[PDB]
């Protein structure tokens, strides 16, 4: 189980993996029964085979950190970052944070990623 | 329940508040049996004398938004935010991301504010 220097280093190599859009490394992140809420507030996707399936639809994208990310003591972070894309031909881009509690082998077990309509830019 | 666009103005009020110093203010916005957890992994205190207790043991301090609150369309938020203190006599600065969920009200029923050791700067 990640302590709090583990999960900051788990998390910001989310973003290098989101970033080049490696979804095969993506996925691995994730425990095989991981879930994801995105945007929080939708109902979850359940385990691997899903969470690949929803990458692929979402993955030229680039993302970055805009901020440290938050880690905790129970196997838990918070970072907060930009994703910007390519939308019918328009870029715009995605302010999100993402709420994540890793498992005792270090992989994603909850995703949840806050964000709205209120926070895209094109 | 707050919409989205009301969560971005309740979140933003709510660091406002703290970077004044209101206590009084900051527990009026949190509903009479509320929760915080701060740091995130420890356990949370209950209800707005608890809460009350917490702002006037921690809170010249500033706080300020590092990135844009992210809103749900479920009554609930995150953000960042960066709060500047002093310590032993010694100005530090701790970045932190808050989760809230909000209830039928507008009132925060939970507080989960993610940072660590790793997020203090003296
Ligand atoms: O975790 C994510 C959240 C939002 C958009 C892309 C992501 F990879
Ligand atoms: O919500 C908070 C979190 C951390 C430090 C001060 C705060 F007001």
């Amino acid at each position: 189980l990640p302590t709090a220097q583990e999960v900051q280093g788990l998390m910001a190599r989310y973003i290098e993996l989101v970033d080049v859009g490696d979804i095969e490394a993506i996925v691995q992140m994730y425990a095989d029964d991981a879930t994801v809420e995105n945007p929080f507030g939708q109902p979850p996707i359940h385990g691997r085979e899903q969470i690949a399936a929803f990458y692929r639809q979402g993955l030229k994208v680039r993302a970055c950190l805009t901020g440290p990310v938050r880690a905790s003591h129970n196997g838990c972070g918070a970072m907060p970052f930009r994703v910007e894309m390519v939308w019918n031909g328009q870029p715009c881009a995605l302010d999100v944070i993402d709420v994540m509690r890793f498992d005792e082998h270090g992989r994603i077990q909850t995703m949840q990623a806050y964000w709205s309509e209120v926070n895209l830019s094109v």
